[PDB]
């Protein structure tokens, strides 16, 4: 009973999108996907993007009262998904972004839904050719540290992360 799964093109969509968002004028920006979480489509043999678990620059502010709090609530603590995302922060030398590829696996989410992905994994990872960073939490608790991010991407250099001191 051979079995595999594979990365929709919905997150090449996402990894185009968000390695060559650029910022020109706020109402492009309001486009500009900032973060993105992936599931499997409606066949469960793929890994695509969910509409309604994402969060873009524009969102936040107008639908959204924090992008953070937004993905705080799609993430499922009896479900594993991914997701990518933008951080932005400022260090004591100079200000630069990055994107990250996370991968929510919480204790409450069933193997089926941990091994299924995990067969992913590699494809969902293979479209995120270019990816430096990769972020493994298994609940909010261990995303929730404002710092567990802002380390991850820069570390100690990092001054504050999302307009947030580290």
């Amino acid at each position: 009973m051979a079995s595999g799964v594979t990365v929709n093109d919905e997150v090449i969509k996402v990894f185009n999108d968000m390695k060559v968002r650029k910022s020109s004028t706020p109402e492009e920006i309001k486009k500009r996907k900032k973060a993105v979480l992936f599931c499997l489509s409606d066949d469960k043999k793929q890994i695509i993007v969910e509409e309604a678990k994402q969060i873009l620059v524009g969102d936040i502010g107008d639908t959204v009262e924090d992008p953070y709090t937004a993905f705080v609530k799609l993430l499922p603590l009896n479900d594993c998904r991914y997701a990518l995302y933008d951080a932005t922060y400022e260090t004591k030398e100079s200000k630069k972004e990055d994107l990250v590829f996370i991968f929510w696996a919480p204790e409450s989410a069933p193997l089926k839904s941990k091994m299924i992905y995990a067969s992913s994994k590699d494809a969902i990872k293979k479209k995120f050719t270019g990816i430096k960073h990769e972020w493994q939490v298994n609940g909010l608790d261990d995303i929730k540290d404002r710092s567990t991010l802002g380390e991850k991407l820069g570390g100690n250099v990092v001054v504050s992360l999302e307009g947030k001191p580290l």
